[PDB]
């Protein structure tokens, strides 16, 4: 009786008819349909957002997403340790909530539990039931975590958590969140995050990347659609002054973007980008930017060489550095913006070919693994599958040589940023002019933007070695110029 | 003729009769017995303290203790290197002898040679015969080391060595050391350490943990007995307002503690504790505390959250920090005090189940390995033996995740301690009030106590992850409070 | 017709007749011989310097030199990273070109391409054709690199490259370089390095260590011959007041040194030494030392305990430290001077026994591998071949224990150098006397000389553990003495 439904749901008919999902009865994914027919539109069907329904017919994708693996080096790797990805984090991000805890990423199945449990999220309120011995448990959020309650305190935590955070950890609010988190849905940007978390039972849904109605490759992330719509000819995913995205707006309430061809650069860019999803400060007037402002659910889709101008253009910065008071941008995991225009991107390779390589399940049916892969741990399938002349050692050597050269420049950029910050403090105590301190703040802004992008980004340059070198040497140059003018100004005081 | 002996040695009769050692002739372990009978009590039998006698009937325990293994990452691992367990050691312990050399522990068979050869012991006087190529040799101290003599100098060494040090490296002085090292035995706390070392041929004896007379599980360490006796109802080993320890006092000269049931927490706490075994300074008057003082052979049996109050209560600190002049506690390897009240302790698991797992020897007789094990190197026997559902990768993941999270907080506590020390120095040079510097010293004391415990402790939180988090975040909080008040006081000067 | 040639080339006759190469026709290695005979000496034969000619009869040496191996940890390892061999490089070498890039060494076949491509060589002018994916290519320089041209800029590079650099990367200029690079050959010390690089097609030739005429073990490096000639009785290679080197001077233009017996300490010392091959400054007058000066192609052949006196004696230093203005020596890879007088040197072991171990080729003919080996990666052939009682773990344990103890002192020397530099800067800002700052500069000179030798040297003490300890503790002592007098002078100012 789908034609009954299709009478008032025309877009679903468009997606589903003559699709690979054509035959699937509406009842497979929607409950209370009879009540919706019999009692009218006031009584909504139930749409349970649930990987297990997709798994009933796609077991290898479902099984590989939920498969539990144990990295013998462990997880919860703080980045701000000496041998870590961001060893000078505590000094360079002084005054930012990331100083409370920032760990390396792990598997997709953990993404909700790790967002809720991190020391920077909600003052330690959410914890693993049974603690560390259950840290590898997957499945339903509230089977895994407990709520210690609103009045509990945990020392050296922060309260960075907000509803927009959840948009990059789950598909559970797809029908309960108006476009951009503007008011009108069950939840919006101004919601109490502790109401929102109760609604999040699952990590990123199968529906995040795949239309349930027709199985079309798609995106559902509001900020990513908004970015592509703002710059449809020149954005990082465009080709020929066009992007492969048809936006479907349901009821003026929620958008999807459907693509004719798989583009995992867009599918993964739903989360693996720089974003603003937090309050901040305007550069002009020093006024707060609150969750009322659309800038608190924002995808720039700009790379390291563009972001400082981009955030100046939209009159926004994240935090003042606790020492220099520089109006700093906080960068997060810009993998899509890094990958854009790199050797592999230009070759037509997409994120999924390295990170979701082909494996065989079960009997021996071929599928894309949905347990996303760390290519250095799987070079036969992530690399040699395409680079057939490569030995495993050659693949590892190529990854690690690029990471080696890039990290050399990252560490040198940190040395110089640390020097800039320490010299600034000395310049302050030597009563150097606030005019000249302001010049140094600008150099800190620039050096910071060209450095922090790369500790935030997860490849240590592999995704774009040229951009990483140009950015990080630009950071070093800016810091050296700041240190020179501060040390010059310090001579001129006592001259 | 044991009844002859038993006439004047009543306690030995109590331990030996109806024991597992009942049948063993006194002559097996004591020489010159006839002269002792014939010439009377003036001529003492010879009691050679020697693992090889125990080995004659317990070959697998003896063989596994002396087995030579080569860790391919080497030994003599200085902790104060960037990638090391205590990377900011040289700054945070400035003014302490540990800045001359402090390496990670290795195997028990090396414990005397490594105490005598470390650069902080006795000005480099003791060295390996033939140098590095013999660094893996086990057996008799003076087959392995040479004495360069009292007048030899070795640059960048220290003279921390003292007789009480030897009490945690050998059973060789069991009959030659009056309780607590008070005067009356061949050696006491005031002895020249260079006389004492000549008497130490073996590492920790079989008799350290096992009664030779009846084979009862026991302790012989004077400071550990003294601690248990001071607090017999509430100490970390107690249960039901009682400790499983019967103290036997021989001649008012030397004590053992015998337990009805194996408690390796007590057996290992003979050495794996925080201790004071060194001169120090009183907090009240600034007067020396010398080896005449019982506080120089002292076991607090207190954890990270208790030690600062404990050392304030007994009016003792180890060193003034070379920069801040904070009256600091020097912490050493508090494994027993950490382990106390942890998940595994509460489950009735003891040190030996993870560190002396069951292995098969020879033919295939089952025994507890007496080559103590680093569980991460042996997860099948140290972990999976009990956690039967664990894979080796799961065991490794669980150890390393806890170490990862704990080290993140350890490194952050060091960052903030370094900031506190650097800010203090700036506050001094900005002529901030000595009143306010004194407030900052108190914050350094607190931050130091809540940090250094964990670099001194060897598990990086595994033994008590909750206590480690509470302590290390407390350290960070104290340092941040010190940095705030110093930076506030620095504004107020030039206000 | 060799007797025709031998008439005017008497030294070649001496080397070639009754040699292992006796039978080889001159035409095998020299072209245009008929024109040289027919047209006279004005028309020089062509002498193509080329491993492939040697390879025609020595395939296993040729094949093993050019064999491509992929270290899975990658290459281009910057030393100035936290976990790196020289973690405080950027601070301690501040004002030296090594701060732009200094990576660990890799295989011999890469030595030209890596010299030309390093960020410190020639402003990034030379790059790998096709970039990173060709970083493992071996063979001809200009098949592997491209020239971006003289006007191209690459941010955060330096221009350290000069002709004398090439003398330790290739045998290609053996007939085109007058002794010491004095004027008269196609190239000299004053040549434009960008003319010189065009002439360098190959890495170190077979002829670097082996005479082509008679196959005698030899050296061709001008600076090494000059050093041995200056001190023929007491130099590090001497025995019995004599060195095994007969110098043959061709035309007063170019020297070789031929040895009766293989001495790989000399063969490898052609490059694995400290050297001066750069402009610098005189200590006395502050005058430049230019490529006109013989001190710009100089081998001291002195160890860590001798170099500071050595460079003071010849009135030379490399750079003023950017903070302290200390007149610092820049140290490079002093492996031969370190190895001299070590346990293995005294035992008659040479570099080649550990680094060119015996392997079997082809069928199974035994040869010395000419792919030089990192012994920790090959302990069966580099170590156990001679230490037959060693297990692989024992060999690794011995290497890594020595490296562990040595690195502990290296890291501690860096901590104290960093403290010296930071204290100096504070002493300057507290207006401490320039007299007392000059005293501290001397302590920085000394501490620097006794430290940087060991980050420059590649064994982390393995080659001479006693010398490393004596040097690095001497560094620590010098820095502590500098920090004491600066901190004392700072009290005395405000006294
Ligand atoms: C017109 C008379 C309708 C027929 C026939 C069916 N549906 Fe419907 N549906 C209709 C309206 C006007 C609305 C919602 C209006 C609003 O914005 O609240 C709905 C809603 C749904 C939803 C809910 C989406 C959400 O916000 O959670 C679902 C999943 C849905 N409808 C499914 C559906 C099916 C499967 C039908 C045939 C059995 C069907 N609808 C008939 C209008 C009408
Ligand atoms: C938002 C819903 C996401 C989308 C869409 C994708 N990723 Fe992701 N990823 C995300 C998070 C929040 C995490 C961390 C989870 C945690 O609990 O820490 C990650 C992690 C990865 C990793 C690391 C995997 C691991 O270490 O085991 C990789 C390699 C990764 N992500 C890649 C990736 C690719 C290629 C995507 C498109 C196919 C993709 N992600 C989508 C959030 C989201
Ligand atoms: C999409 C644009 C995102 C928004 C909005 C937020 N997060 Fe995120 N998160 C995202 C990705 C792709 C990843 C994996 C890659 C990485 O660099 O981590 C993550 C990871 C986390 C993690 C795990 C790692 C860590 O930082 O400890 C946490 C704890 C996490 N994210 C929390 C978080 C919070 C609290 C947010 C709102 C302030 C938030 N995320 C927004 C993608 C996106
Ligand atoms: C092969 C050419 C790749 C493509 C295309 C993309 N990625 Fe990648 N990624 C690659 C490597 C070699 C590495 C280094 C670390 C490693 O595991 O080898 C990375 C790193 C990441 C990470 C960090 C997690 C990890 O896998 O270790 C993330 C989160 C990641 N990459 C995501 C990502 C996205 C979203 C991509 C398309 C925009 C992308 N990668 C492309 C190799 C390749
Ligand atoms: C009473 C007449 C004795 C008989 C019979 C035996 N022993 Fe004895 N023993 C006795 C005294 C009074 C002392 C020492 C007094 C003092 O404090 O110095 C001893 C000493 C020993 C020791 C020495 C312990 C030490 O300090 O090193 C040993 C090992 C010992 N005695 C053993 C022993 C044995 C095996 C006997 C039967 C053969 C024996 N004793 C008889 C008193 C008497
Ligand atoms: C080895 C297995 C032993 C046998 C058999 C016996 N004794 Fe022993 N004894 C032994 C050791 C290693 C020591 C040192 C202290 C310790 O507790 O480990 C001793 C000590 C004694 C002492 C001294 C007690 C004191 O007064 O302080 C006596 C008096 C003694 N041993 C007597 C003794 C007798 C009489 C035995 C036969 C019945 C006998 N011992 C057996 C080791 C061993
Ligand atoms: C004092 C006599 C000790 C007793 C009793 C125990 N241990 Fe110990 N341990 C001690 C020292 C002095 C050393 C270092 C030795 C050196 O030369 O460096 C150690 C070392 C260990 C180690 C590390 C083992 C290794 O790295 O190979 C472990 C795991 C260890 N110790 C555990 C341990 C346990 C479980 C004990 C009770 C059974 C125990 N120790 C007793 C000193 C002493
Ligand atoms: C028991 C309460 C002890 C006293 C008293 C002393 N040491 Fe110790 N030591 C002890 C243990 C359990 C261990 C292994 C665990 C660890 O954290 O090291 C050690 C180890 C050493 C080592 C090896 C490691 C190192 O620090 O380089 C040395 C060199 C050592 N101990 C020396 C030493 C000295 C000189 C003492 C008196 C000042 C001393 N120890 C006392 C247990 C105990
Ligand atoms: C299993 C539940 C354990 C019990 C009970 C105890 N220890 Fe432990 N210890 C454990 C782990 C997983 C680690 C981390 C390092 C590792 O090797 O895996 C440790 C560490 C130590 C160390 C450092 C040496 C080492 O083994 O690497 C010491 C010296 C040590 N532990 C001693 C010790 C003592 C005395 C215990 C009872 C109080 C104790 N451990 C209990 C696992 C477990
Ligand atoms: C004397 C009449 C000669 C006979 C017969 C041969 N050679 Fe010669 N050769 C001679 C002179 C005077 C010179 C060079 C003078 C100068 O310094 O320029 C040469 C040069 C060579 C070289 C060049 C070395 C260089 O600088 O590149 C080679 C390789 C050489 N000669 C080889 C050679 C051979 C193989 C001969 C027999 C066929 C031969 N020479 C004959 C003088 C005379
Ligand atoms: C100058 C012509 C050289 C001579 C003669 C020798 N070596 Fe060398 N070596 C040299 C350079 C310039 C490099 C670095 C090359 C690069 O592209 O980075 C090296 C490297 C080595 C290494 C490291 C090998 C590797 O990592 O794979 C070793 C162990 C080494 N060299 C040893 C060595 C020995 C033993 C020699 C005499 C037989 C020797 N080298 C000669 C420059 C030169
Ligand atoms: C012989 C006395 C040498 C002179 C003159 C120069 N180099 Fe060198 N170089 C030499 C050796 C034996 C090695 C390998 C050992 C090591 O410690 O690196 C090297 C290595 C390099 C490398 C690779 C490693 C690195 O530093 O990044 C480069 C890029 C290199 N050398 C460049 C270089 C330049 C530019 C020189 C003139 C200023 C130069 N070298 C001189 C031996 C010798
Ligand atoms: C065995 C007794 C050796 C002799 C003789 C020499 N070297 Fe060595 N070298 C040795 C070890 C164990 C190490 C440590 C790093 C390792 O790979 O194990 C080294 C290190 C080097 C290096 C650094 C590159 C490397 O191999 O990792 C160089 C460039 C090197 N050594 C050169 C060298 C020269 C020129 C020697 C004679 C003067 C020399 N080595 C002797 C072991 C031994
Ligand atoms: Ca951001
Ligand atoms: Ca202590
Ligand atoms: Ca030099």
């Amino acid at each position: 009786g789908r034609e009954t439904c299709y009478a008032c749901h025309t877009e679903v008919k468009s997606l589903k008819e003559n699709s690979k999902h054509a035959a699937i009865a509406c009842t497979v994914c929607h409950d209370k349909t009879k009540e919706h027919l019999e009692k009218g539109p006031d009584v909504k069907p139930v749409t349970k957002i649930d990987q297990a329904v997709c798994g009933s017919c796609h077991k290898n994708q479902y099984e590989s997403f939920y498969a539990v693996h144990h990295d013998p080096t462990g997880a919860r790797k703080e980045k701000g340790i000496p041998a870590g990805r961001s060893p000078l984090q505590d000094k360079l991000l002084a005054g930012h909530g990331f100083t409370f805890e920032h760990a390396e990423p792990r598997g997709h199945a953990y993404m909700v539990v790790d967002q809720f449990a991190v020391d920077r999220f909600q003052g330690g309120r959410y914890q693993f039931k049974g603690g560390w011995k259950n840290y590898d448990k997957v499945g339903k959020t509230w089977d895994i975590l407990e709520d210690r309650g609103p009045n509990a305190k945990l020392p050296e935590t922060a309260m960075a958590g907000n509803p927009t955070c959840i948009q990059c950890k789950s598909s559970d609010l797809i029908l309960q969140w108006k476009h951009l988190g503007e008011k009108g849905g069950k939840f919006d940007r101004t919601s109490n995050v502790n109401d929102v978390v109760k609604a999040i039972n699952n990590p990123v849904g199968c529906i995040h990347c795949h239309d349930p109605h027709g199985a079309q490759p798609r995106i559902v992330r509001d900020g990513l659609i908004a970015a592509i719509e703002k710059d449809p000819a020149k954005n990082i995913f465009a080709k020929n002054g066009k992007t492969d995205l048809k936006v479907i707006d349901f009821r003026g309430f929620r958008k999807i973007g459907v693509m004719e061809k798989t583009d995992s650069r867009m599918m993964c860019a739903q989360c693996h980008v720089e974003y603003n999803c937090n309050p901040g400060t305007q550069r002009t007037d020093g006024k707060p930017v609150t969750f009322a402002d659309a800038r608190t659910n924002h995808f720039p889709l700009k790379n390291s060489l563009q972001l400082l101008e981009h955030y100046r253009s939209i009159d926004f910065f994240d935090f003042k550095h606790a020492v220099t008071g520089a109006k700093l941008i906080k960068f997060q995991h810009p993998e899509a913006e890094t990958y854009a225009g790199s050797a592999h991107d230009k070759a037509g390779v997409q994120c999924h070919q390295c990170h979701m390589p082909q494996v065989k399940g079960k009997d021996g049916k071929k599928y894309s693994t949905h347990g996303v892969v760390k290519p250095i741990q799987m070079v036969q399938e992530s690399c040699i599958s395409c680079h057939k002349d490569y030995t495993p050692n050659k693949a590892k050597f190529m990854i690690e040589t690029i990471r080696n050269y890039t990290k050399g420049k990252m560490r040198k950029s940190e040395y110089w940023l640390a020097q800039l910050i320490d010299t600034f403090a000395v310049a302050q105590r030597e009563g150097v002019s606030p005019t000249i301190l302001d010049q140094a703040r600008l150099k800190h802004e620039e050096a910071h933007a060209l450095w922090e992008y790369w500790t935030a980004e997860n490849s240590d340059g592999f995704h774009n070695p040229e951009q990483a070198r140009q950015s990080l040497t630009g950071s070093i140059s800016a810091s050296k110029a700041g240190v020179k003018l501060l040390n010059d100004a310090i001579m001129a005081v006592k001259q």
